[PDB]
């Protein structure tokens, strides 16, 4: 693979092991490897890391893709509420791409996970997800980018059950078809982005609340039930969600202030990280 080397992320391929590919879907794209060094405190251990890599039969267009995304991590920078680059093996090999490694999956699978057992969730823990999210989303806002897909199965959970925003410099296809027919992503867009393929800081706003919805329900489908065609009836008429059981009124008031069908009447990130701050202050 001829490319040019970033020698301030160029790591050496002695110090990567691959290892067990990541998730079932998409299998291959991203695996699970060791890199040694990545620790600057450490520079012995070997740090588990996430790998994505090209497929043997890959287009010219999916590797200038995956140079892009991980050209656009190196201008948006690192935050503790985002998965950040951590290197990459440009030259004498296939093309590896290094990200943070999330041990305990999507925020949609752990929520899930902890709906019941030990491992189950406090209401200011579910409060502390938000307020991360909303972290991570305001750094993002205020480095000029615009997730466009901002949901639980999107943000990864460390070990340390930090939570970190994924895919944000990746460019997705603004619609796979009018009615996609994959037969989801039409649930956390916005009315402007759904209707008219506007994408603004205000549009991941309106699927921050959405997915604020999906961590007081501790992983709950959005619109359950509803079919894609009933949604945008539903949506244009002003019907929005129902308070999810266990969630106070403050906290369902964030949610339906995301949800104003003018984006500038939704908070900006800036004001959701404020809101969320002042709701686990005043439980003390
Ligand atoms: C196709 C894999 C997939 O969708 N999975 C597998 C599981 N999973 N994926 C990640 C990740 C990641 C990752 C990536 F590989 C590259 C990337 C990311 N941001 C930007 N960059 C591009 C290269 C510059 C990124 F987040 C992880 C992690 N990181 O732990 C896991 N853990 C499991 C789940 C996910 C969904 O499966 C249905």
């Amino acid at each position: 693979l001829e490319l040019p080397a970033d020698p301030k992320w160029e790591l050496s391929r002695a110090r990567l092991t691959l290892g067990k590919p990541l998730g079932e879907g998409c299998f291959g794209q991203v695996v699970m490897a060791e890199a040694i060094g990545i620790d600057k405190d450490r520079a012995a251990k070997p740090v588990t890391v996430a790998v994505k890599m090209l497929k043997d039969d890959a287009t010219d267009k999916d590797l200038s893709d995956l140079v892009s995304e991980m050209e656009m991590m190196k201008m948006i920078g690192k935050h503790k509420n985002i998965i950040n680059l951590l290197g990459a093996c440009t030259q004498g090999g296939p093309l590896y791409v290094l990200v943070e490694y999330a041990a305990k999956g999507n925020l949609r699978e752990f929520l899930r996970a902890r709906r019941s057992g030990e491992e189950q969730l406090t209401f200011k823990d579910l409060v502390s997800c938000a307020y991360q999210v909303a972290r991570g989303m305001e750094y993002l806002a205020s480095q000029k980018c615009i997730h466009r897909d901002l949901a639980a199965r999107n943000v990864l959970v460390t070990e340390d059950n930090v939570m970190k925003i994924a895919d944000f410099g990746l460019a997705r296809d603004v619609h796979n078809l009018d009615y996609y027919k994959k037969t989801l992503p039409v649930k956390w867009m916005a009315p402007e982005a759904l209707f008219d393929r506007v994408y603004t800081h205000q549009s991941d706003v309106w699927s921050f609340g959405v997915l604020l919805w999906e961590i007081f329900t501790l992983g709950g489908s959005p619109y359950p039930g509803i079919p894609v065609e009933e949604l945008f009836k539903l949506l244009k008429e002003g019907h929005r969600m129902d308070k999810p059981a266990n969630c106070t009124h403050d906290l369902y008031m964030i949610m339906r202030e995301c949800w104003h069908a003018a984006p500038s009447q939704r908070p900006t990130f800036k004001q959701l990280v404020e809101d969320l701050d002042r709701v686990l202050t005043v439980t003390s």
